[PDB]
């Protein structure tokens, strides 16, 4: 339901709100520092302390909102992508069992299944690329789970396309259309 | 879990 694009608007909102809250605190700190000139040293020290804690507290609030936004989006996108792929695969397997065989209908059901696998692959690569850009240490930690995910997608898609060559009549008829679809994937 | 979970050659 364009779930990744809803995550980008939410990500942008979060960021503008953080920038707004931060500039507000910097403004308040200027007013306070100015006012603390006429006060004793203990008040000058406390203003510095209250404002350092306020900026640190804001940094932590933003970090927590980011983390929770990424987690909620990853879980939502994975459930959605799994459901589309479960359905597109079930259809493709149903199309393969038609008597007499229906090659054009098998290809139509395969295209939708390959693309569903492709979206899962693409979105996994998009999320890992983000982590690599923003947090190399977290990326190095998740790299093996990501590559494992990519291995599952790739292997399952190959086990699936193999079923097509298992019905030689259908395969010989659509071998040109499948390879013209695979090279562009 | 898997192509296996769908039970393609027998039930569902
Ligand atoms: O050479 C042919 O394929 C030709 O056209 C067939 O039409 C097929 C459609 O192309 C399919 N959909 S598509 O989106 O246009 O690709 C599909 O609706 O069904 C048709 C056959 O494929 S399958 O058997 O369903 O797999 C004609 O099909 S017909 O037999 O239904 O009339 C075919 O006769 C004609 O040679
Ligand atoms: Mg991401
Ligand atoms: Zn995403
Ligand atoms: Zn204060
Ligand atoms: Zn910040
Ligand atoms: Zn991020
Ligand atoms: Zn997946
Ligand atoms: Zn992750």
């Amino acid at each position: 339901e364009n779930e990744h694009a809803h995550f980008q608007k939410a990500k942008e909102r979060l960021e503008a709100k953080h920038r707004e809250r931060m500039s507000q605190v910097m403004r308040e700190w200027e007013e306070a520092e100015r006012q603390a000139k006429n006060l004793p040293k203990a008040d000058k020290k406390a203003v510095i302390q209250h404002f350092q804690e306020k900026v640190e507290s804001l940094e932590q609030e933003a970090a927590n909102e980011r983390q929770q936004l990424v987690e909620t989006h990853m879980a939502r996108v994975e459930a959605m992508l799994n459901d589309r792929r479960r359905l597109a695969l079930e259809n493709y397997i149903t199309a393969l069992q038609a008597v007499p065989p229906r090659p054009r209908h098998v290809f139509n059901m395969l295209k939708k299944y390959v693309r569903a696998e492709q979206k899962d692959r693409q979105h996994t690569l998009k999320h890992f690329e983000h982590v690599r850009m923003v947090d190399p240490k977290k990326a190095a930690q998740i790299r093996s789970q990501v590559m494992t995910h990519l291995r599952v997608i790739y292997e399952r898609m190959n086990q699936s396309l193999s079923l097509l060559y298992n019905v030689p009549a259908v395969a010989e008829e659509i071998q040109d259309e499948v390879d013209e679809l695979l090279q562009k994937e």
